[PDB]
């Protein structure tokens, strides 16, 4: 029903560590410029943003972030499948495929977490994930129309 901020950090963490590997093999693995930029941004604004919640979570908890299972599909966590990534035919069109979901999935949490906060840390950080990651998905929602 609702997040607090330590199970959303919890969770989100590991979330933001399969985007970062997508968007890693892309860096090589891309077939089109604007898609390399995509992911480049990506890797840069999500790994600030774990640091961040890393920092903010030993601070507001007085513990390092906790390691459950390991993220992989089949338990409805939302995760992403690599394999699946790097042997499609169309690199592009299967990372549009899967980061899109992905996107959408962390823009719903940021949005029902940014109810349930009364930290200002983790309110301006909903923002900044809800403006930027709806306008990624704006962007690959169109490449994916005109390449597709
Ligand atoms: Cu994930
Ligand atoms: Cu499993």
């Amino acid at each position: 029903m609702q997040w607090t901020d330590q199970s959303f950090i919890e969770m989100m963490t590991p979330h933001h560590q399969d985007a970062i590997d997508m968007a890693e093999m892309a860096l090589q693995k891309a077939e089109h410029p604007e898609l390399k930029k995509l992911a480049r941004n990506i890797i840069r604004d999500q790994e600030r943003e774990i640091k961040e919640m890393k920092t903010w979570y030993q601070q507001w908890f007085k513990r390092p972030v906790p390691a459950m299972m390991g993220m992989h599909q089949g338990h409805g966590m939302m995760a992403m499948d690599l394999d699946a990534l790097a042997t499609a035919q169309n690199f592009d069109r299967e990372f549009i495929r899967q980061m899109i979901p992905h996107h959408q999935m962390a823009v719903m949490m940021a949005s029902n977490l940014k109810t349930n906060t009364e930290r200002p840390e983790m309110d301006k950080l909903m923002d900044d994930i809800i403006r930027s990651q709806s306008a990624e998905i704006k962007q690959m929602k169109q490449w994916y129309q005109n390449w597709y």
